[PDB]
């Protein structure tokens, strides 16, 4: 049972469940990958990554994925929790000039990843691996976008690193604003088109119907992770959470702020549903009988059914991943799959 703080009566009852068939292989190479990449100790490997859900999540979102790009999707996904750990433990104990040059090291690596295949530093070299992968499915245009994107992301984790190392909370619209690239808004609805097998051009990806449902899709993950992650961060010294922003700015308690992120939680939900009708006749339209526009629809279609999926993959995953199990821990502060 989702604990009732948690629990999404219209998620569970309008956002079936979807996997990809490739899931049981995808567990089991992303596991040998972490292993090969030496991103975990093996002994924690064993224990912990199955439980860790990062296939499965992947696996529940990126629906209709060629098996070659889920594959890739999946590790770069693990490894990005990898580095969320890194960045967390580089923060906890104080270690600003190893972050300095981590963080340096991941913008030349997203720019020239084969160049960095075998980086001494084997968080380096698995994020090299992962996106020269990624690398290898869409034209270069598609490429730099992701690029683009995630050097944005590389300096959210930075500020991240500074407000905690300073000892400060963002305010609540601060925070809003800085969540959509700490969560990576859009490398996941970047990574949406190599799993249906085109890029869109920007006129179709920027139209508002797509543009309002990849953003809620994100927003209500991003927040729903807050919700359910709370506790953990708590005990950790994270500062980043609405829930933690809220509690700090606007006075309200555990209780208070917990009700309302589920609000605004809840609220993306339903905004989405509308939004989807429009993203959904969009797709319609652009199948006006031509071979493109097939093309195009289809993928429309393709990538907000995979909005709509990251709903409920991500409400499930956050039940089901030992991530977030602080209460099985003996030190909530320091989870066992953290290397500290
Ligand atoms: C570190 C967690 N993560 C994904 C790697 C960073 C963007 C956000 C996330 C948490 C939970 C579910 C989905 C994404
Ligand atoms: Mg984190
Ligand atoms: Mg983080
Ligand atoms: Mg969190």
């Amino acid at each position: 049972a989702v604990p009732p703080s948690l629990r999404l009566p219209v998620i569970e009852a309008a956002f079936p469940r979807q996997l990809h068939p490739y899931w049981p292989k995808l567990q089991e190479t992303t596991r040998t990958w972490l292993l090969e990449k030496r991103l975990m100790p093996a002994d924690k490997v064993e224990e912990y990554a199955d439980g860790l859900c990062y296939t499965d999540l992947m696996a529940g979102y990126y629906l209709g994925a060629p098996d070659e790009v889920l594959q890739a999707i999946a590790d770069y996904s693990a490894w990005f929790f990898v580095w969320d750990d890194r960045h967390d433990r580089d923060i906890v104990h104080g270690r600003a000039g190893a972050w300095r040059r981590l963080r340096g090291l991941l913008h030349t690596a997203l720019d020239s990843p084969g160049d960095h295949l075998h980086h001494e530093d084997t968080l380096v070299a698995g994020f090299a691996d992962s996106v020269r992968r990624l690398y290898a499915f869409l034209p270069a245009t598609w490429n730099a976008r992701f690029a683009r994107h995630f050097h944005t992301v590389i300096e959210a984790y930075d500020r991240e690193f500074h407000n905690r190392t300073r000892g400060i909370v963002p305010g609540v619209e601060e925070y809003l604003e800085l969540r959509r690239l700490t969560f990576a808004h859009w490398i996941w609805t970047d990574l949406l088109e190599p799993s249906s097998g085109c890029e869109l051009p920007d006129a179709v990806r920027k139209h508002p119907a797509y543009r309002r449902a990849a953003l809620l899709s994100q927003e209500f993950a991003a927040w729903y992770n807050d919700l359910c992650s709370l506790p953990k961060e708590i005990a950790g010294d994270e500062v980043h959470n609405l829930g933690i922003s809220l509690i700090t700015h606007h006075s309200l308690t555990l209780e208070e702020a917990i009700g309302e992120v589920r609000r605004r939680v809840e609220e993306c939900i339903t905004e989405f549903l509308a939004v989807e009708r429009d993203a959904l006749r969009f797709a319609d339209e652009l199948a006006d009988g031509t071979v493109r526009g097939k093309e195009l629809s289809g993928a429309v279609r393709a990538n907000v059914g995979n909005m709509r999926n990251w709903f409920s993959s991500a409400y499930w995953f956050h039940h089901e991943s030992g991530r977030y199990m602080v209460d099985s821990w003996d030190d909530r502060s320091t989870p066992p799959y953290v290397n500290n």
